[PDB]
């Protein structure tokens, strides 16, 4: 091919044109109608039936070009998504304005054009505009990529653009997550929440991303969470109250994890346990049915290249208490407390036998968590499930269980062997609260009286991936976060 | 009554409840109707009338203690207030004590409440107790009625501010409410709302210093985003035509009381959009949003402080348009001939500048120059009305499609509300050889194609100052990022 010529050529015109007295990039193109209302307006057509007394105004970009005929000549023309004929015949041009071949020969893939023409089905029955005129609005100066010749995941996570112009199930991608996002806006608004914006960085501060602020000469964190200031607005009195924004973690990358992420955290006074449940059964299961109209779908877990799974999103789900179930399949009672040095060592040595990774460092609480990412998280992938009654050391903000000691009520939702959801009853006894006696704003801030309250946070794009059929969360981000090329 | 031993008592009384038995942090009151709720269903109820049949459990703060056989309190929730009458004819005996129930409960406690609604004789709609649980103490004496102007309490402790003072949580709805407007108003007329990157590999802008972070897994710098504008234009060249973000951008910069380091933005772009479409959104926009929230075009605005009069601001459609060149010669009795760079014009500025008496730029370039002069002679023309200045240079507007009729000018839009930008939108100059820039990312993208398009900017924080009736924008931000205590 040679990209480089073709670029230095296609300038060359672009200087040419404007010889000629035609700007091709002019100032403003008045269309009247869209590629999907031109689809929807004149889809029942009949088999070669021109409408020529209807003159209208359109643009797109031409992703195809063909003719044989000087004087036929045929191309596809994209907008929002959606697609249409241009079939241009030397009879219906108006030769007044230009000549047809010149007009027609000039015209690359990439291009984006304004026509002005009328609708009819080509006698195959493709929906086309019969152009008058077509004008150059803006050109594409490189040459693009080949439909199905665009995988390099280099160019598509950085010039997400072309993605979005040759990968059809990109556009389908993204809309699908703006479906998701607006569904959970609706659903919370409709139950009486209240959506408020939170600082982005904070002054004490998951390993944090450090800033330096020139105003106030302090080095402040970008946020980890946004749980700390909304249950400041519960104490406020803003009963039902959430926000869905970017938090950041200055951590690793891999397939589920990106540095930025998007979360919605909401609180609801007085809520328990209970209602965290219901509501994370009730939300899945009528988002799911919003987009397919079905509780079913389908995964490539392992990839597109193997076989796909079925994951139902029919409620209720399974409830797994995390120390129980330990305990029962390692046959080993995990004594409390659970960070004893004894109990450490008998973690660590369950570890060891079964050639977990040991984490570092090897406190019981990551211990904890490693013997449930063996032992259970990979219990259901047919199925959502709850991971629930986690230890208090686990879980320092999470109010007491009630009848079970030394754990608390907590629920950590999994698809697929991956968290989308954590929620609990807050601890609200100031007394109660180690980590009081955190941002010390926060713990004054419970000496004022947080209402009993339940608290939940939803990852929003791992839930988007397992909605799209996607592997990696890069595909569900618009512009992942990489390195220079 | 003395703060640090009020606080030392109420914690000692905490203790002591527990020591007889009592929880006063109960896990879970099933409350069945909110005091919303409450006032809708019996506000109608005929003086003194009692329904002692329906039994209801209802939760708030105690925000009055008035009140032996009679106890009277406030009970605040959801902005909303209803009078609590414990009679000792009313309570169950059974559970405990009447007098010693009611005699621990203090201004600001949560509590649960089992009882009937009715009115009092006098008229007042109240909640009945049969039984009444602490479910979370204060602990802390709250500030009284007024007494709570301190700044720096409302902005550290914004929870104080929205439970004592009224205004404050109709100004953070009325926040909300606009953003909900902005959402839909956008969404009808077809724009795709997205996500793009906080975190960015740009170094800030010309008058932006950036926020500066680093990801240590990439050993890579990053910024802070200063605007959504560079995605948002390659999501256009992507096929996304109507696309928009509404988010926090950062800009390094010093504080005021129209200035936050951190501020949310809304900016969308419209292909195929001009100048006219852009002036056209936002007269509709504004119009509409006022009229949403009022019932009326014009509005009170304190310009001048609180303790100043206020003036009306007329929100009703079309609004001036100030061409920038022509009001300043005009203003300023001068002629400023192109180029505005020029020796000749830089010289005729600065000297205005200096014979005025007003701060002269460092460094004094034409654009610097011109801003100055629009600040000083033009941007507070209009005060009774929202207004345009338009049609800015090139020189002072390197991303806006050059004017049509108007040598060295552009399609530039700029809304002032009391001479203060809230509102910055052009047409976007789409031709890579044209675009300065183009001797980056941004051109490499240009290279594939813009279409004629048009972008906005909105600032959120400043168009809700004006629209609660604030002065600072400091006042509109929940909790604005603080010099530590
Ligand atoms: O979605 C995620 N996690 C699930 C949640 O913990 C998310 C927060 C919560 F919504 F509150 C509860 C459920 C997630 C996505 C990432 O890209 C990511 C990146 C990191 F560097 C570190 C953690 C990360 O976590
Ligand atoms: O609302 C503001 N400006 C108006 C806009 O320029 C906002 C960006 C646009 F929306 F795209 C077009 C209109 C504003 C608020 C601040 O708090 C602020 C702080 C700074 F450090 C620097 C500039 C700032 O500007
Ligand atoms: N029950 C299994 C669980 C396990 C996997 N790896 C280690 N242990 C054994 O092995
Ligand atoms: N009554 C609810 C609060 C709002 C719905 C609850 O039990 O949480």
């Amino acid at each position: 091919v040679d990209p480089r010529l073709y670029f230095e050529n296609r300038s060359k015109f672009i200087q040419d044109q404007k010889d000629k007295g035609i700007n091709p990039y002019p100032h403003k193109f008045e269309r009247t109608i869209s590629i999907p209302e031109f689809i929807e307006k004149y889809k029942d057509l009949g088999n070669g039936e021109h409408l020529e007394d209807t003159i209208l105004n359109i643009t797109g970009r031409i992703m195809r070009v063909s003719a044989s005929g000087q004087k036929l000549r045929f191309f596809d023309l994209v907008g929002d998504g959606e697609k249409i004929q241009v079939l241009a015949n030397y009879s219906f041009h108006n030769h007044e304005k230009g000549n047809f071949a010149e007009c027609y020969d000039k015209i690359r893939r990439g291009d984006i054009v304004g026509i002005v023409g009328f609708p009819g089905k080509s006698k195959k029955g493709e929906l086309s505009i019969f152009p008058k005129e077509t004008i150059l609005l803006s050109a594409c100066l490189h040459m693009l990529p080949m439909k199905y010749g665009l995988k390099d995941t280099e160019i598509r996570y950085r010039q997400r653009y072309l993605d979005l112009l040759i990968n059809e199930s990109s556009r389908h991608t993204f809309v699908t997550r703006t479906k998701i996002i607006n569904f959970l806006r609706n659903f919370l608004n409709e139950r009486g929440f209240f959506e408020v914006e939170t600082p982005m960085m904070n002054l004490i501060a998951a390993r944090p991303f450090i800033t330096h602020h020139n105003d106030l000469d302090l080095d402040l964190y970008l946020r980890i969470a946004t749980e700390l200031p909304l249950k400041m607005l519960i104490v406020g009195g803003i009963d039902k109250v959430y926000e869905i924004g970017k938090v950041f973690r200055n951590e690793g990358i891999d397939n589920t994890h990106n540095p930025e992420f998007t979360s919605c955290e909401f609180y609801w006074a007085y809520a328990d346990y209970n209602d965290l449940i219901k509501w994370s059964e009730d939300f899945f299961s009528q988002l799911v049915y919003h987009l397919f109209g079905t509780y079913k779908i389908s995964y490539n877990k392992d990839g597109p290249e193997n076989q796909p799974i079925e994951i139902d999103f029919t409620p209720p789900y399974p409830k797994v208490s995390i120390v129980e179930e330990i305990e029962k399949v390692t046959n080993t009672i995990l004594e409390q407390p659970f960070d004893s040095n004894e109990t450490i060592e008998k973690m660590i040595n369950i570890i060891k036998e079964h050639k977990i990774e040991l984490p570092n460092p090897p406190t019981a609480a990551k211990l904890l968590d490693q013997l449930a990412s063996h032992f259970i998280e990979n219990k259901y992938n047919d199925k959502p499930f709850f991971i629930v009654e986690h230890p208090q050391i686990m879980s320092p903000l999470a109010k007491y269980h009630r009848t079970k000691p030394g754990l608390t009520e907590r629920l950590e939702m999994f698809i697929c062997g991956k968290e989308v959801l954590n929620a609990y009853t807050e601890l609200n006894d100031p007394f109660k609260q180690k980590e009081c006696f955190l941002d010390s704003a926060f713990c004054t801030s419970l000496e004022y009286g947080l209402p009993p309250t339940g608290g939940l946070g939803l990852g929003i794009d791992r839930i988007t991936m397992f909605l799209t059929n996607k592997n990696s969360i890069k595909d569900v981000i618009l512009f992942p976060t990489m390195r220079p090329a």
